[PDB]
């Protein structure tokens, strides 16, 4: 009975899912100064089987967040309609207005630079004269093949691609990159290092793997190497907008946007010494999109990172040029919070939901295109509001 | 349903607020790909009035986000059920591993080292000499004290505590700092920020305001004048772990997660090019919590800031002592996402719902500390996996 | 060849033959010898044997060289001196006055590049220069038993009286140092003070280290349990790259402006407004945003500040910190034909006393610029001088190569 | 006579840097140009103390100089023996800082007492990296794309080696920033700094890449993103230069009879001041205490590019407790990015020469290009070694 089984060892002792949910809020309610704070915490109802056991424990409940819609976003001859998971008031409706614009100007075009998930391990030999010979061995094409044959063997999406290695001392950080087919791909990333630093340690046997990750990655911190040599995938996105359409929808002129853009996106940012925050709010772009679809939100640490770009176009240089570059979208569309039923709805309503067998990766670069769209959607709106003061 | 179909303006028209959200719901799935998609977006039986004006447009549903609970935390002689939002696997788990060591060890201390949010407007002057000319007044006591009394004159919550000006050229950004009370405060300190600016043009008519906001703030983006001068709140939080402890609820020893921490955290983020990411996963704990709580994890950005220290201590050096420093925690109480319901819950938990009438802040500034306590319980057990 | 028993006024080779045997260090030459030059050849001779080219000496100036100002000052184990080129650009029309600014370099083409720019900015009406912040900083490392204490003490060091019996110890260890402020930032147990006060002419290092172990003896009695761990912690931060020198400044800050006349551009530049403008935004903001660079948003700041730095005694290593520049290029004038020019260098350290500003050669370079020595009438106004000719003549290099960049 | 060669310049009808080719010697092309010069000062005998008199200018004007009105002397001292890599070198530095040479030089010792230091180079490539523009991002895109193929890449690589006879293109780093691509050209050459000839290479690459796009507009052969001269994180992770990593382990004894402290106190100014220190400063490059010292001396005394002290000085200092019962101290300092030549330039001249045959390395390496000036990178990143362990003693001394 209920009231006699009187914490994460639940889901193993009862049977149904959403009872040891009930037992768990029941008991720490009486560990609390308030009891009836969990009142509002909303728990019932909820696909619990799909939750335990892959992305959350001692699961007391589910939190809300209010979905909001913005689109269409005409981009690379396609219309997507942009779900948005926020609580912050304007933004749903001000990146609207950025998607009209961009319409009414013929539409946006965007480009995946490049592709690979990263993972940046540390390891040390007892001297620096050693940690250089490994450097150098890792360096010889017949040194890397053995190295990519054993971080290959781990999965069928695992393709090693360059290795970035930095020494400090004895120390040697190894930056491996790989594709991921649709998956944002840490776990199998770090499934392959691993494997991969296993075969290294029979070649040098007195090298010590200290840890999977050692901060080069690099994993939710800021770091200029990924703005430098990106991490998940590069995008670039750009559109035209009408002089017409820059007055009666943005409520401002090219001039003005451009004069904005310039001295807070580029002057403003590199006073407060930022590295790759080259922007007017990517960040809350990135985390609406990422909380509606599944994605791992602190990765919008490095995903966030982008430089928003501003000129005179056209005839008469009264049509606003626009783009946005991206240089590390952490994203996928497959495993992690995707794999949950609500968010798998928000990620069908822009048609990347899951694996695209046919074409492996496209799916999560699609997504990570669609994101890039909504930045700088985003970047038109919140520039022309400052702009118009 | 039927011919009312013949935009965002349905709740302004139609009665009820899931009526509205229904049809939106209805005229979307139109311009779908997959129509059936929406079908498994919940949004039946949620309190929308509190969301409709205020926290989100264009509404057509809600985002589930499983909430875990880690704890107890021992922090300042209390003891706190902390609410994690998270679709990730073993962070909770993780977190309360990391929980339960400090607790064994004694518990956990900290400090506010400061608080006030920021807002780093750009402004314009003809000439470098005259951009020059309005820092030197903004230096004067006297020209400070004008611009605190127009700007303290729009709140009785907003408090200008300094100013920091950096001229670029005829540019000049000034990073107005100021007390908010319980909430984050970025409304709050924008309409203070205005009201100074127009009286600073009253002194200098050719001052032109060019944007609000010049990104010199500095918010949502990384940006070393956060990490260098703080933001929000700054919070220091320390604890020291029992040889015992570590062996046993760590699986590790103290001097493995040493050397990690500083290969890792110092060296590796150093290598790394790193500004303020002197840390293992701060990020994660932070944007577990903010989403729990109706903070604005787009701020995670800055909010993720922390250097991670760890020490030998004790008599024969055997136990763990460990430190976090995050000098710019933007977290309020009250507005914005903390106005609903089910985040207030999760708020209520902590003990830190709403404003704290007695001493504006309070809460806000315990909400600072809770996070920095259960980053800090986070980077124990996250850096003990790494080391084992 | 006397035994080394039988041996001021010997022979080299005796006392060559002394020194190997007695084991007496070459540095010691100086207070055994007689005339300082010879105290040098005699080590140069020491230094020839230890060579597997005994002869590389020889093309080594030595001979007819004031080492008296050198020795127990500015350098030790003296084997001679490096000859470094000086040429002359100008004159530089700044702030109503003309300068002829000397730079020591052995780059070619940088003293004619930097003289063309002089020549557009003269022709354009002048430069205008203003010192926004003038304080040397010193940011020691102290720790505390415990993060809680640590910020206990940071507190204190921000109230009107903790601050004061600091700021008290700090200023009675000179006529010139005056405390100014105190940035304090925590890292758990760990505490970094960033000192800054003004220190006359001088660059003020040393000045502004004294000061700083005087305060925190003050500060040790209120906070017996405080370890001093280091006199710098990096927080200063010196000669390292530092975000906090460009956020907060360090020396002098100095901004510097000029309208070059479209007329200007075309002539003397051999290109236009719009394509300097191109440049500058695409290369100096843009480009050195993709490169990841904190301060360094201008084209070649470092060759001036360097070149300036040798030929007037600087500490050349501070180019590190003081070439921070940012450039920026913009229309203007009736038709935006014309380009207005600005630079903007918050961390400028320099001075017109002591160190190698005490040495005659450079003291000439100083005296060329009028900013010689101590300023009686004004303490600092020299050095203050110095660093505002030190902005106007990288604002003319940065025209001149931006213009060779976006013409050819 | 100078009165007659002067009254004829204050005609207008010599600019007075025409002196050299005016006039037959030097000197006093040098000296006139002086005499000028001070009647337009306001202190006209300022110049007496400004050396001109007996100085090789030949080898200056035309290649290092211009304007010359005379040299400006900077006291050289030594510091050694530097035992690295089983040799013993002497160290030209050139400073007017009190204290350097001498403490330096402690530190010389200390590591000599241990066994001397060892050494390697990580990598080698002088950088150039340029700005070109396209339409749209779209086409700066395809650039990107093509120049990351195989065909595309030999064809770049042919026209860039087809320049100089060092010119030997790697990698090619690219990033985009909508229609703008910035390239990244890295090289070894020989013994030489490199910075002529790797932009020499670089147009013709573009040339090459122009013909592929016409389109294509080159906006600076320098686009910042090299990155010369200004601090920047790209040279800290990628490396420009040459890229250097030094060690040695200092004996108890030694650092309490050399040093006056211990191998404890070391470690914790080290790990407080070079690692919290600059963290807590935003510093990208400097977790060292005062590499640019020792650089910028060395730098001076022979013949290389001072300015460059801005990136060269990039360094990490670590240290760590090693030994029986870890009280010998462990130290390493890893320079990524130490543009430096012994070829070209100021080292054309015969008082740097000289300083560089002190070392055994001036000019060019006959039987194997380019080792004297990775010879001299690992010199350098050697006494920035010695000298950071003397700072770090004399700070944890008290
Ligand atoms: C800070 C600028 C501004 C316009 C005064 C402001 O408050 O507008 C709010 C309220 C309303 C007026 C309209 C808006 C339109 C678009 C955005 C979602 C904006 C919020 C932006 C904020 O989330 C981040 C910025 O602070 C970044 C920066 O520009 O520094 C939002
Ligand atoms: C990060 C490497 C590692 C330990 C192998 C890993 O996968 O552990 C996972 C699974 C399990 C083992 C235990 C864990 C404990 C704590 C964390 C929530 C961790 C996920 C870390 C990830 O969210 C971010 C890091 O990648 C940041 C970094 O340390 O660079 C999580
Ligand atoms: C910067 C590339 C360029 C213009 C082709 C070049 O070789 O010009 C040389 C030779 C001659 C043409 C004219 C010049 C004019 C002005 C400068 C002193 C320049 C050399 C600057 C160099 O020392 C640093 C730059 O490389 C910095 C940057 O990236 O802008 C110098
Ligand atoms: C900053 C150190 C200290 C002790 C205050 C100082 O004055 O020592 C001077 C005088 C004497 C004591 C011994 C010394 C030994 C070695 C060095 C050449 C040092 C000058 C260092 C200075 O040129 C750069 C540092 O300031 C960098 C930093 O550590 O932040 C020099
Ligand atoms: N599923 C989980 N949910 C929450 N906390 C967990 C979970 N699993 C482990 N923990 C925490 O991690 C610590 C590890 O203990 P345990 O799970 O028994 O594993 P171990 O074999 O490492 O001892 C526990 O004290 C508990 O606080
Ligand atoms: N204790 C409190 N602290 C802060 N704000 C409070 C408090 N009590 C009430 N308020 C109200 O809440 C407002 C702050 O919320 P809001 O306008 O959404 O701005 P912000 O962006 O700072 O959250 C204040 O203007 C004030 O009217
Ligand atoms: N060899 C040089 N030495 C010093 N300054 C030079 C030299 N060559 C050119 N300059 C500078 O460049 C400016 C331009 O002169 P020049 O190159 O002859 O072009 P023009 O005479 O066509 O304007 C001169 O006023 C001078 O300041
Ligand atoms: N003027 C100097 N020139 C060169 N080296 C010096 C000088 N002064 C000290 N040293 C270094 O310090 C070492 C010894 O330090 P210490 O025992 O304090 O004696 P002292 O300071 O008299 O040399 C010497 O071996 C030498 O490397
Ligand atoms: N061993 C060598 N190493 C380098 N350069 C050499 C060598 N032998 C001859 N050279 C010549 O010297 C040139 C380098 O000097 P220089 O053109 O002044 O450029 P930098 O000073 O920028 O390196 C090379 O382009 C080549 O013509």
């Amino acid at each position: 009975s209920d009231a006699e089984i009187i914490a994460y060892k639940l889901e193993t002792l009862i049977e149904t899912h959403e009872r040891g949910v009930s037992i768990r809020r029941q008991l720490l309610s009486k560990k609390l100064s308030e009891p009836s704070s969990l009142q509002y915490l909303p728990y019932r109802d909820y696909n619990y089987s799909l939750v335990m056991g892959a992305c959350c424990e001692n699961v007391i409940g589910y939190m809300p967040i209010p979905v909001g819609v913005a689109g269409p976003l005409c981009l690379d001859e396609k219309e997507f309609q942009v779900p948005m998971a926020t609580t912050e008031g304007c933004l749903v409706a001000s990146t609207n207005r950025g998607c009209r614009a961009i319409g009414l100007g013929g539409g946006a075009s965007s480009r995946v630079l490049a592709d690979g998930m990263t993972r940046g391990p540390v390891v040390r030999l007892p001297r620096a004269c050693d940690s250089a010979e490994v450097k150098a061995w890792l360096e010889t094409s017949e040194g890397f093949a053995v190295i990519k044959e054993a971080f290959d063997s781990t999965s069928r999406f695992a393709r090693l691609q360059k290795l970035h290695t930095s020494i400090a001392g004895r120390n040697l950080y190894i930056r491996f990159q790989s594709r991921s087919g649709d998956a944002m791909g840490m776990n199998m990333i770090s499934k392959g290092t691993e494997k991969a630093l296993s075969k290294l340690h029979e070649y040098f046997p007195e090298m010590q793997i200290l840890a999977v990750s050692g901060n080069y990655c690099t994993d939710k911190k800021p770091a200029a190497i990924n703005w430098i040599e990106g991490r998940g995938k590069s995008v670039v996105c750009e559109a035209v907008i009408p002089a017409k359409v820059v007055r009666e929808v943005l409520k401002t002129t090219t001039e003005a946007m451009i004069e904005v853009n310039i001295n807070k996106n580029l002057v403003g940012s590199a006073m407060a010494g930022s590295i790759g925050g080259y922007n007017a709010h990517a960040a809350n772009i990135v985390t609406a999109i990422y909380i509606a679809c599944g994605q791992d939100a602190a990765q919008n640490v490095g995903s966030s990172n982008c430089i928003t770009l501003m000129e005179a176009s056209g005839p008469t240089n009264e049509d606003l040029y626009i783009s946005c570059t991206m240089p590390s979208i952490e994203i996928g569309t497959v495993g992690g919070g995707t794999n949950l039923l609500p968010q798998q709805a928000c990620l069908q309503m822009l048609g990347v939901q899951g694996a695209c067998k046919d074409n492996p990766g496209e799916n999560a670069r699609q997504l990570a295109r669609i994101v890039c769209g909504t930045v700088m959607a985003g970047e038109l709106s919140l520039m022309a509001a400052l702009a118009a003061g």
